[PDB]
């Protein structure tokens, strides 16, 4: 879809993510990434008005950005929950995932080493 | 016993692998873990100010994390050394560990038998 969501200051982070994986010129790096990833990460994000919404970051198959708490390519591998503010402090830099798991802030489903590596996940992964 | 030492940036990563090892909800991803990597491994963490810090990551038996170079039920099987800044760049996806070792960085000591698989 266009990804943006109303009610998620962060969610525009997905279109940008999106066309940054998918642009054509990146084809090395996606392919890099989805054999270091290796997984489908979903995000599902709490906002202040009490809503859920979710993308899926399919770095496993084609390597895909979406709408939705499943690719339709597979299942989630990792689930990662915490609020809009927090997502986006998370991809400003000025919050640690490591530290938002510990302090309660971040749910993780899944292999928690591959949440660990999120940030790291992140960059990579539409760095043109 | 919150597993992570001061001086040693990097070592929070072992209470966040303790709490998502021994989350109840995760009794499955933990039973995995355990079958497949099948080893005790212990880090050896060293920092600029001169000092080591280790753990160890029991995933052979039951699946416990904690502070130390030895696992109470049986003990170390594969031992890695590396600094606080390279594991840090390493847990958070900044870095790759065979990278890591063919450059010194990281240093591999005990068993390859259980080593290939983590």
């Amino acid at each position: 879809m266009s990804l943006k969501v109303d009610g998620f200051t962060s969610s525009i982070i997905f279109d940008v993510i999106r066309d940054g994986l998918n642009d054509p010129s990146q084809a090395k790096q996606k392919a890099e990434s989805i054999k270091k990833a290796n997984a489908i990460i979903v995000f599902n994000l709490k906002n202040k008005a009490g809503k859920t919404e979710s993308w899926y970051l399919d770095l496993k198959n084609d390597g895909d950005v979406g709408k939705g708490n499943k690719s339709p390519k597979g299942d989630a591998d990792i689930q990662l929950t915490l609020s809009d503010d927090h997502f986006q402090q998370l991809v400003e830099g000025k919050a640690n995932a490591q530290r938002l798991f510990m302090t309660g802030k971040l749910k993780v489903k899944g292999n928690v080493m591959k949440a660990a590596a999120i940030e790291g996940i992140l960059k990579n992964a539409q760095n043109n």
